[PDB]
């Protein structure tokens, strides 16, 4: 509630339906609680910051909070952070409570009953006893990791006493991570559900560790005994390359377990015992080991019928080349397997029958095979798979065939990179390969590809329409970090249902001068949507104009199209012209120093996004934007401009997203904003403008303005502004860090002044 | 000559025994030829400048001028070069006469009968008549190439009149590259022995077309029909992909011929009967055809006995990737062949019985077979080659095994790159192949290596001194742009005989911090002599000292060393002491803002050669110099310096070669040079200097300087500096660029005098 803030430098959000108060004081650097905070607020944010300790009377006033954030005000800096006593205790509504980085030395005492989450991640507790726990018997997610380890070390181990946790009824979250921790802590309580302690020191595992755990989904035993071959950081391998000595009977009371880690164990063998109880897991993860072996038993893998994703990525042995991969023929059993990773298996060559025991797998969608060096790979064997969704054929050396501070979810799963590629359909991920050059017979039997990667292949040939035959149903094709030489303008004329094409970084033959670059080759694509050829350095075009029926976004950035409008050379003024359907335009970082007159007159008639960022325009005229009838979103960031339109009304009559970011303008016009109703979107930042005056920014247009951004520049606070000292701190205009990047340059006393703050009585 | 020179700005090189004086005026922007020219000079440069023409005036008093250069004194600039009537018949002495791009349109007339050399290439001459060659009647060397390709057009092509050079009696060389020329030019004369008609438009050969050439040495017929696939230059293929025709009998008179240049001609066939007269040829080139079915069967190499070199590069077909390389077994004809090339051939295996017509070459050198896409290769196939010198393993993808303006020489021989581990013996060059991880089996059978380059691999692996233990005799390891994991201090411990040792460009390993970095290695190194480990960003070393009794070079650039000699770390203080043997060190772009004291007493007593260039030292002391009783060559070039030391006899009693290039320092000290005699070279180039007195540099130190450079900094031409504008143009040391970079500040009129050509009478 409250609505309306005084001085605030947080950002506030409100949420009626939830009865939520939100306030956001990140990056403020802040060195003390700002007053005037609501009561009726429930989350706070009081992340990195100069705050130098905690005191009673901060929340003395606030009773209504319920979510209170202190992650990283101290990383290690001045002394650590102090917490006086019965400082929480006020707040009765309290629920979550983050306190890591702030290099505390024990729990903090007198924390309300009503605490649910508990963060101390970062910190310098490496001994806990129950005494310190007996007032967290309410809490249900604890979080005490990154304690002790390479990067906060604190040279003892980890002590938990006996039946420490036992006691925490409401417990169902716990997190020990990169603590030192030797055992681990028995008894836990019987209603944990999740169970983090990786990436610690434990060597053992006893038979009663997880006896009363029965509700238990996720375990992590990660980083314990791990594999340090090459590894990037520090890490000590167990004695003997002894690997995490688990028994047979250890995961018997879990019936309800769903997410089983084991990566980085060092582990040899994986008996069948282990599974034998848990007939419901769903993702297991044993990457990091020395399973190169037991891949070709995997006698486990009978007790996972309900498994959904399995990781093996790099178990390879040391000084080993395998010559196949050798797959159990008892993958057959994970009906119900989705994702399947076997990278860092390396070996020489693949073959259609050592895939067999993955052919009947129905609901298989993702095969991750790269980083294996695979040598020869015929991709007609791929045929059968038709049902996966995404195929992984990535760095592998495969050629033709011949003749605490952030993340606040804390724990959270790896989420998987989403391609652009993969929404498309079938995708064959064949990028950073040895393939030098296209045949037609390697792709053949893959008509149903809907998508193809080939980045970074450094591939030089020149297409003439024939290469990407078999290829009918793709849609996507990306060549990046290629060498294609555009010598005809019949490339790609056989992908009739081509949607999105990739060209860029094929700076190689387009730098080169004086040879044919086929520019209209997108005449033949019928329904292609997206071209991106940016970062080409295009200097010439043997084609004058480039045709399509069909493109609606084209990225030209990082070209040279200063060379191409050179003044009097008027052969490409009218290059964007025949693109009818065009709808966006990225021509920026084109060394562009001024845009000769007729080049918007040669721009497609339903242009409507529009960048000319990064390219350095001295002067930029303004009356020739009425030739382009539907621009909405023009860009001019980070460029030299200094003169704003006398009228932007009479300049386009549908511009309402006009950006001047990074640019240097010291003034504007008396009438810059006159009539001008449908503006919606206005940024100046980062300018030298001095001052702004009423006839240049009538109330009418700014009531309208989603969005104005004047921070980071040079405004000057004198009394010849006080329009505009008044307006800013009586307007309901969202202007983004109006408290904190905007000052004023003086005059005198004046410096580092917010102009929301300001209040000239003298004047 | 004549030894003194006035005002001259073009330096002087005399040469009693050869009676020669060379006028050097290469990149001096003068617009006339200045005058005080000497009457005994013999060559005269007169390249890229601002001279508008030629007049006979130029040449008046000098009589004794056998060599006048004009290269590229407009290149394609103002109107073109005119040349008045007789302004070269005064030059009796004349022998040699440069015109290289002057963009002249026809011969010019009036040259001495003495004249043997003349030039006139990049210039728009595309006739030829024998009325302006009559004059030429005793030329020896003619280049008329470059006058009408694709960096020069001209439109039109070459056009030569009947029996043209017929007449040139004396005529040797002559050169037609890049004329655009048809036809060639019969009938040349019978004394021509080079011969260069390459990259022009010819497209048939008659058979007597050499019919009366019989002491031809070298000829070249390259770019004849060339092969324009995946060209990163414009050509245009002859129709048809039709070959240069070549008559059988065709190189029927050529008995003295020994270079025969066919690349770049799409040649399908070489019949032997092209080479059954010329049983002298020595190298023959082969390069960029479509001999690959020609190279299984290669009939016409039993007519070369003594053939020294042969390229066969980049004959690959179009779609196709061979099996294996099909080497004919007539190559075991080539009895003294050296140097051999078959890149491009590109290939999937490689086997030893591949290479069988090449075991029994006993002169054979160079086997260069990189650039080819090796997947599998048997690296123990090679220990029949041992008494090769240089063994090529290029790009190719090998993988460990299983289970006008410059170049006065103008037509010149393709210089072979001469890397620096060739003279260490045989060389095994595997850089930028697929070689992830090293076996002491796969380097089976090559102890007879005393060298192996393996940059470019991206090797991840930590060493442990076992991996090179088959090379026993190497000598030179390259392990640049790779991932070495320096975790044991006992790498390289097996390599006994190694001398040479490049870690450089592995900075992956060495950026991570808290794991170890063995830094001593190079204690087990017992006739170590040279370590480049530069640009690894080395910022912690677990070893405290780096051991060596042989070490004498060591390259410590691009790295970390401010963290290690951070304010309050003494640890790495003494970290180069115990190199007891070292003699030159090359710390530089270090970041190194200061030096902290006590580095220099931890430096090795045996320093000679110390380098501190591009750190950006904002204050060095120089008191701490007398430590080094042995340096010499102390640089501190590309620094942030402010101070020259009080006394530099007091600070060094050895330093003779100090280098302070591209500083900040505006005085020197009154008594900079004091009882300073061990000095020789001195550098204060690219400064802010503003005057220098009569005290602080005396007539006795400055007489035995060999170098002193002030040039490109900002000295004021006042009143003030009489003693220094009278000692500038009058002694001996020798200033380079003293009339053409050293300019004046001030005061006024006096911006870019020249201090030389200074004469204040006023004062
Ligand atoms: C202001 O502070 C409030 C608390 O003081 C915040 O309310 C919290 O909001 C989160 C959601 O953002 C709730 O989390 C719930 O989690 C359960 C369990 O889901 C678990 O598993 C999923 C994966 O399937 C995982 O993503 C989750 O993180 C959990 O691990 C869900 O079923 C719920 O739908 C919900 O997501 C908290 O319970 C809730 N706390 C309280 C006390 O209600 C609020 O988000 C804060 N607002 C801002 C803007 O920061
Ligand atoms: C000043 O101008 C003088 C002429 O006005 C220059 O004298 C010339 O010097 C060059 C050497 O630099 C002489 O070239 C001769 O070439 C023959 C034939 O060798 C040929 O083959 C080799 C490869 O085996 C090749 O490298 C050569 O370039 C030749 O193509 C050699 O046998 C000789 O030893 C010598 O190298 C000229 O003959 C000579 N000209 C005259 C008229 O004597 C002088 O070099 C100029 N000085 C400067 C500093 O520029
Ligand atoms: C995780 O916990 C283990 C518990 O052992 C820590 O190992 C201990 O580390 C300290 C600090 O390096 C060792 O103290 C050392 O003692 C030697 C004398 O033996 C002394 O010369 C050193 O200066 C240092 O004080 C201690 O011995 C060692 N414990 C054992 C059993 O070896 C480990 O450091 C902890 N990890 C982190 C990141 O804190
Ligand atoms: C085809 O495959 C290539 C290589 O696998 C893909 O390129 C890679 O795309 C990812 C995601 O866009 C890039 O990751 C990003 O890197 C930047 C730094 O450049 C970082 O700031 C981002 O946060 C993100 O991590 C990755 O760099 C890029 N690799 C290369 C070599 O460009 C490409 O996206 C694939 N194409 C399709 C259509 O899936
Ligand atoms: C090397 O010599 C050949 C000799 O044929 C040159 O080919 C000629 O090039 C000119 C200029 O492009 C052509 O003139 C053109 O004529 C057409 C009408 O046919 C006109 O529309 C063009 O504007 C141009 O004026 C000429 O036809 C052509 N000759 C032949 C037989 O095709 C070639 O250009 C020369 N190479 C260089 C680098 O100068
Ligand atoms: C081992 O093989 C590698 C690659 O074949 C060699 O590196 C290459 O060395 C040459 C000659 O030093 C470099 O050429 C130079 O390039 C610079 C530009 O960087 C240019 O300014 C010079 O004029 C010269 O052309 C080449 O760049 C370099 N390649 C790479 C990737 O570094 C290496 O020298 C070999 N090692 C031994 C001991 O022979
Ligand atoms: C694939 O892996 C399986 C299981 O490790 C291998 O089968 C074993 O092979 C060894 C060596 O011959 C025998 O001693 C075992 O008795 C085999 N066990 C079983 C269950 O068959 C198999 O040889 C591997 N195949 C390849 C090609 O490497
Ligand atoms: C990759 O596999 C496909 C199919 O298994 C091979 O296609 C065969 O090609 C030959 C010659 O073109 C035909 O005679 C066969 O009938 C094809 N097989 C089928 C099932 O139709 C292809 O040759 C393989 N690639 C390589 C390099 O061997
Ligand atoms: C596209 O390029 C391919 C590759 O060169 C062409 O295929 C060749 O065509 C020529 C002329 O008909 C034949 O002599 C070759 O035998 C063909 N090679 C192969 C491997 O088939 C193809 O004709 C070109 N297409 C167009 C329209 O230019
Ligand atoms: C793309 O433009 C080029 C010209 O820049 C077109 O090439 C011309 O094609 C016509 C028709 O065959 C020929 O008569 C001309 O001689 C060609 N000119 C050149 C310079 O090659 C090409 O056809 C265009 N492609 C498309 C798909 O429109
Ligand atoms: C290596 O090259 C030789 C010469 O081109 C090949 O020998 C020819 O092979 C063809 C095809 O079988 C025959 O028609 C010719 O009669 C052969 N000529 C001779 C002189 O033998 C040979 O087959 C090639 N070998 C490989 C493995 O490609
Ligand atoms: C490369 O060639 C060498 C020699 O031709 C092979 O060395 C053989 O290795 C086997 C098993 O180690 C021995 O039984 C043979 O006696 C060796 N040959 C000789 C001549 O001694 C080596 O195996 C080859 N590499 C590969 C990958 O096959
Ligand atoms: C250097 O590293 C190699 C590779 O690990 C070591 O060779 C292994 O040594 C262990 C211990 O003796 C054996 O169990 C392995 O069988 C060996 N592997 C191979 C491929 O031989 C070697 O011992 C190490 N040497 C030193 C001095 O540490
Ligand atoms: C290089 O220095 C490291 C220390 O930085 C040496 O490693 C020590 O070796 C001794 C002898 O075995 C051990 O007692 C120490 O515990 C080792 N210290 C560490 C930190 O590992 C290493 O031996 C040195 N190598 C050489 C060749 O001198
Ligand atoms: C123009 O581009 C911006 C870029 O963020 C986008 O938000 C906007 O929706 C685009 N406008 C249209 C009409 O597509
Ligand atoms: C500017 O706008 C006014 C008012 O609509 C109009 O009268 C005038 O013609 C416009 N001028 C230009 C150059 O568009
Ligand atoms: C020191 O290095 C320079 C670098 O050019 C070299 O010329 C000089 O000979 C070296 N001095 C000694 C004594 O090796």
């Amino acid at each position: 509630a409250r609505w309306f803030p005084k001085t605030l430098p947080c950002d506030v959000t409100l949420d009626v339906s939830k009865n939520h108060v939100i306030v956001d004081c990140t990056d403020k650097h802040l060195t003390e609680i700002p007053g005037g905070i609501p009561t009726n607020t429930t989350n706070l944010t009081l992340t990195i910051n100069h705050i130098p300790d905690i005191s009673p009377a901060s929340f003395h006033r606030l009773v209504h909070l319920v979510e209170i954030d202190f992650r990283c005000n101290c990383v290690p800096c001045p002394r650590r952070l102090q917490i006086k006593p019965r400082s929480f205790s006020g707040l009765t509504y309290l629920k979550s409570l983050y306190l890591d980085g702030n290099q505390l030395l024990e729990i903090p005492q007198g924390l309300p009953p009503s605490l649910q989450l508990l963060s101390l991640e970062a910190n310098n507790i490496f001994s806990i006893r129950k005494e310190q726990l007996t007032e967290l018997a309410n809490i249900e997610i604890l979080y005490l990791g990154q304690n002790c380890y390479y990067r906060n070390p604190c040279y003892v181990s980890y002590s938990i006493e006996k039946d420490a946790f036992l006691n925490l009824t409401k417990l169902k979250v716990l997190s020990l991570k990169d603590n030192n921790v030797t055992t681990v802590p028995t008894v836990l309580p019987s209603t944990l559900t999740e169970l983090y302690l990786y990436n610690n020191m434990i060597a053992e595992i006893q038979e009663d560790d997880f006896n009363n755990l029965n509700q238990l989904q996720i375990l992590d035993l990660s980083g314990n005994c791990p594999r340090c071959y090459n590894a990037p950081f520090p890490c000590t391998p167990c004695k003997n390359n002894s690997p995490l000595q688990i028994p047979v009977n250890a995961f018997d009371a879990l019936t309800e377990l769903k997410v089983l880690r084991l990566h980085s164990n060092s582990l040899q063998h994986v008996p069948p015992r282990w599974f034998k109880n848990i007939n419901n897991l769903q993702e297991l993860d044993l990457s990091q080991n020395f399973l190169a072996k037991e891949i070709g038993d995997a006698k486990f893998l009978h007790f996972l019928p309900n498994l959904i994703q399995l990781d093996l990525s790099f178990n390879f042995e040391l000084q080993v080349y395998r010559a196949s991969m050798n797959l159990s023929q008892a993958f057959s059993s994970l009906k119900s397997l989705k994702i399947l990773r076997i990278r860092g298996y390396v070996f020489k060559e693949l073959k259609s029958f050592q895939l067999s025991p993955l052919h009947n797998l129905q609901n298989l969608e993702v095969l991750d095979l790269g980083t294996n060096f695979i040598k020869i790979a015929n991709l007609s064997m791929f045929k059968q798979f038709k049902r996966l969704k995404v195929i992984d054929l990535s760095v592998n050396k495969i050629s033709p065939s011949g003749d605490s501070c952030r993340f606040k979810n804390k724990e959270a799963s790896f989420t998987s990179v989403q391609e652009s590629c993969y929404k498309y359909g079938q995708t064959l991920d064949l990028s950073k390969n040895s393939i030098f050059f296209i045949k037609s017979s390697d792709f053949q039997h893959l008509s149903f590809l809907k998508c193809l990667n080939l980045s970074g292949n450094l591939i030089s040939q020149t297409l003439n329409g024939s290469e990407f035959q078999p290829l009918a149903e793709l849609r996507y094709l990306d060549f990046s970090n290629n060498r294609l030489d555009l010598l005809h303008s019949t490339a790609f004329e056989e992908l009739r249902k081509l949607e999105v094409l990739d060209i860029s970084s094929n700076s190689h033959y387009f730098q080169s001068e004086g040879i044919t670059h086929m520019l209209n080759f997108t005449k033949n694509l019928k329904v292609l949507q997206k071209l991106m050829m940016n970062d080409n350095d295009i200097s010439s075009s043997t084609s004058r104009t480039m045709e399509s029926e069909s493109l609606r976004t084209l990225e030209f950035r990082g070209n040279h199209l200063d060379v191409l409008w050179r003044d009097g050379d008027n052969r490409y003024l009218q290059l964007f012209k025949n693109l009818l359907k065009l709808e966006e335009l990225d021509i920026s970082k084109n060394s562009l120093s001024f845009l000769p007159s007729g080049v918007f007159d040669g721009m497609p008639p339903n242009l409507k996004n529009l960048s000319l960022a990064k390219n350095g325009l001295k002067s930029f005229i303004w009356e020739k934007l009425r030739y382009l009838k539907n621009l909405e979103t023009l860009d001019l960031s980070h460029n030299q401009l200094t003169t704003v339109p006398e009228r932007l009304s009479n300049c386009s009559r549908s511009l309402k997203n006009l950006i001047l970011k990074n640019n240097q303008i010291r003034s504007l016009t008396k009438y810059f904003l006159q009539d001008a109703f449908q503006l919606r979107y206005l940024d100046l930042s980062s300018n030298k403008i001095q001052m702004i005056q009423k006839t240049s920014f009538p109330e009418n247009v700014l009531n309208n303005l989603k969005m104005l951004l004047l921070h980071h520049n040079r405004f000057l606070c004198t009394c010849d502004a006080v329009w505009f000292v008044w307006w800013v701190q009586h307007t309901e205009v969202t202007i983004p860090y109006l408290a904190t990047d905007v000052t004023c340059v003086g005059p005198g006393a004046h410096k580092g002044q917010s102009v929301i703050s300001l209040d000239l009585y003298t004047c």
